[PDB]
Protein backbone atom coordinates (compact mmCIF):
# COMPACT_ATOMS: atom_id res chain seq x y z
CA UNK A 1 0.00 0.00 0.00
CA UNK A 2 1.53 3.20 -0.44
CA UNK A 3 1.98 5.97 1.82
CA UNK A 4 -0.31 8.22 0.91
CA UNK A 5 -0.07 11.71 2.69
CA UNK A 6 -3.29 12.53 4.24
CA UNK A 7 -3.94 15.24 6.75
CA UNK A 8 -4.73 12.76 9.36
CA UNK A 9 -2.68 13.60 11.55
CA UNK A 10 -2.81 15.91 14.75
CA UNK A 11 0.05 17.19 16.59
CA UNK A 12 -0.69 17.77 20.07
CA UNK A 13 1.06 20.39 22.23
CA UNK A 14 1.22 21.46 25.42
CA UNK A 15 1.00 18.33 27.36
CA UNK A 16 1.27 17.57 31.18
CA UNK A 17 4.01 16.11 32.44
CA UNK A 18 3.60 12.43 32.41
CA UNK A 19 0.09 12.87 30.66
CA UNK A 20 -0.45 8.99 30.95
CA UNK A 21 -2.17 6.63 27.77
CA UNK A 22 -5.54 6.75 29.13
CA UNK A 23 -4.85 10.28 30.26
CA UNK A 24 -4.97 11.55 26.90
CA UNK A 25 -7.48 9.16 25.70
CA UNK A 26 -9.91 10.95 27.91
CA UNK A 27 -8.49 14.19 26.53
CA UNK A 28 -9.87 13.09 23.13
CA UNK A 29 -12.67 11.84 23.71
CA UNK A 30 -14.50 10.14 20.97
CA UNK A 31 -11.84 10.95 18.73
CA UNK A 32 -9.99 8.32 20.63
CA UNK A 33 -12.33 5.92 19.38
CA UNK A 34 -11.23 6.20 15.37
CA UNK A 35 -7.48 6.52 16.03
CA UNK A 36 -5.27 4.28 13.49
CA UNK A 37 -3.46 1.62 14.99
CA UNK A 38 -0.61 2.94 16.99
CA UNK A 39 -1.08 6.08 15.69
CA UNK A 40 -0.44 7.81 18.95
CA UNK A 41 3.52 8.58 18.87
CA UNK A 42 4.28 11.21 22.27
CA UNK A 43 7.40 12.97 21.47
CA UNK A 44 9.92 12.30 23.99
CA UNK A 45 13.12 14.47 24.93
CA UNK A 46 16.48 13.91 25.42
CA UNK A 47 15.76 12.97 28.96
CA UNK A 48 13.61 10.17 27.74
CA UNK A 49 10.32 11.66 28.99
CA UNK A 50 7.38 13.78 26.95
CA UNK A 51 8.47 16.73 24.84
CA UNK A 52 4.59 17.47 25.66
CA UNK A 53 4.63 16.82 21.72
CA UNK A 54 2.20 13.86 20.27
CA UNK A 55 1.23 12.74 17.06
CA UNK A 56 -1.76 10.70 16.60
CA UNK A 57 -2.71 9.84 13.23
CA UNK A 58 -6.82 8.68 12.62
CA UNK A 59 -8.02 6.96 10.63
CA UNK A 60 -9.99 9.50 8.74
CA UNK A 61 -9.06 13.20 7.84
CA UNK A 62 -12.00 14.69 8.34
CA UNK A 63 -12.49 13.35 12.21
CA UNK A 64 -8.66 14.91 12.75
CA UNK A 65 -9.90 18.31 11.28
CA UNK A 66 -12.94 17.33 13.90
CA UNK A 67 -10.26 16.50 16.63
CA UNK A 68 -7.80 19.52 16.15
CA UNK A 69 -10.43 22.37 15.95
CA UNK A 70 -12.61 20.80 18.87
CA UNK A 71 -8.89 20.61 20.49
CA UNK A 72 -7.69 23.48 19.01
CA UNK A 73 -6.26 25.00 22.51
CA UNK A 74 -8.38 22.78 24.52
CA UNK A 75 -8.53 22.72 28.99
CA UNK A 76 -6.70 19.28 29.65
CA UNK A 77 -7.35 19.32 33.48
CA UNK A 78 -5.86 21.96 34.58
CA UNK A 79 -3.36 22.67 31.18
CA UNK A 80 -4.34 24.03 27.81
CA UNK A 81 -2.92 22.23 25.10
CA UNK A 82 -3.43 23.20 21.61
CA UNK A 83 -3.92 20.51 19.55
CA UNK A 84 -2.90 21.32 15.13
CA UNK A 85 -4.01 18.88 12.42
CA UNK A 86 -1.09 17.67 10.58
CA UNK A 87 -0.40 15.68 7.21
CA UNK A 88 1.62 12.25 7.71
CA UNK A 89 4.88 14.16 6.26
CA UNK A 90 4.56 16.92 8.74
CA UNK A 91 4.67 14.50 11.54
CA UNK A 92 7.61 12.78 9.68
CA UNK A 93 9.05 16.47 9.09
CA UNK A 94 8.67 17.09 12.68
CA UNK A 95 9.77 13.83 13.89
CA UNK A 96 13.11 13.61 12.06
CA UNK A 97 13.46 17.27 13.06
CA UNK A 98 13.08 19.23 9.71
CA UNK A 99 14.04 22.48 9.23
CA UNK A 100 11.46 24.55 10.34
CA UNK A 101 12.84 28.57 9.67
CA UNK A 102 11.67 30.78 12.33
CA UNK A 103 13.70 34.17 12.54
CA UNK A 104 13.35 34.58 16.27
Amino acid sequence: MPPTNVRDCIRLRGLPYAATIEDILDFLGEFATDIRTHGVHMVLNHQGRPSGDAFIQMKSADRAFMAAQKCHKKNMKDRYVEVFQCSAEEMNFVLMGGTLNRLE
